[PDB]
């Protein structure tokens, strides 16, 4: 069933529009972008690509998975859960080189989250993750990173303080703005700011 | 320099999409006698074609669907699903070049099947004229739940007037930002004044 599919992720790309909109011609200074959410469920994942996807028309830009609990970019671009990532690199397993992943039909570089990895959040709070960042900058115009929820781990609260714009996915027709509240509180009591919602519509 | 190009080409897939929904809903649930389908138009660059697409796309995840492109002098079904021009179809088929079998494609993507307008035949108006373009129609019927075509556009040939004969239902698609209305009036009127009537619209809305 095809053309459904065709609606759910046609609708979700121009939802993140005014979003790509703003990191393109307004915050150009913005050169790691993180989106999150409350809690799973939410669209964040589709949002990510979907914001990279449009961010590679106009610059040579990284989509990274850093979601290393439950991952899909690798999932949704029919990639491998063979191909390396993310950890793999922390992990001194292979380089970058042989961990990117080029989807050409877009220019969009991809880094998936890569093998599995006990440590999520030991991994993320590494200083081989600030180093693998810094490389990356110097690399590409801009980054997207997919991260998990801020309710279910504290893994973004950490990775926050690594980026440059913070953008919070909210499905808006079931999460309650308390919540949201709440989590914008909590990234405001260590520093990060959020730049940006995007508001999907689930059923 | 900027992704205008990358947005716009998805807005107007998203609106084409979702101009066709109320349309497929009719023909799904309301009108099931209605087999074969004819969509149309009253003038190029409506939307006619991508009409055509999803509304046969969204009908295959019903029913076992098959979309025919019947506009023989610019078509643009076989080009819209990454189809070869060379691959046969209607004209093969009424030209007797090829049997039905090895002319229909399938997009197993979607479930969908397609019959392309086939190679370039300079008789266009002669080969949809014929009798065994009739007899190809009345075989797909026994074959299909749904037909869905695509034709040319009512004032620029007179294709249309002559294939709305054969269908059980006539939909035309609008592109209501720049086809004015008395343009509509008077191509209903045509088709009022010979045997055809018109069973719905899709509104499209496109931005030259
Ligand atoms: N693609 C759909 C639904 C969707 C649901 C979940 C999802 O992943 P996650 O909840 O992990 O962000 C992505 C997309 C939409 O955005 O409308
Ligand atoms: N090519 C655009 C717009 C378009 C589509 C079909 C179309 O058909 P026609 O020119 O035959 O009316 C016209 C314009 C799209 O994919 O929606």
């Amino acid at each position: 069933a095809y053309f459904d599919e065709k609606l759910r992720e046609l609708t979700a790309a121009v939802a993140t529009i005014a979003t790509s909109y703003l990191l393109a011609h307004v915050n150009q200074d913005q050169h790691v972008v993180m989106l999150t959410s409350c809690l799973p469920g939410e669209g964040k994942t589709t949002s990510s690509l979907n914001l990279a996807l449009s961010l590679a028309q106009m610059e040579k830009t990284l989509l990274i998975d850093c979601d290393l609990r439950k991952p899909a970019i690798a999932h949704r671009f029919g990639i491998s859960g063979s191909q390396p990532g993310v950890t793999n690199l922390l992990n001194g397993t292979q380089s970058l080189e042989d961990c990117v992943y080029h989807d050409e039909q877009s220019g969009l570089d991809i880094l998936t989250a890569g093998v599995y990895a006990s440590n999520p959040l030991e991994l993320l709070s590494s200083s081989k993750f600030s180093e693998l960042l810094a490389d990356l900058r110097t690399r590409y115009q801009r980054i997207v990173i997919d991260t998990p929820p801020c309710l279910a781990v504290s893994d973004s609260f950490m990775l926050a303080q690594y980026v440059d714009s913070v953008i919070l996915v909210i499905d808006a027709n079931h999460t309650r703005t308390p919540v949201v509240r709440e989590v914008v509180g909590k990234l405001t009591q260590q520093g990060s700011r959020i730049d940006g919602v995007i508001l999907n519509r689930l059923n």
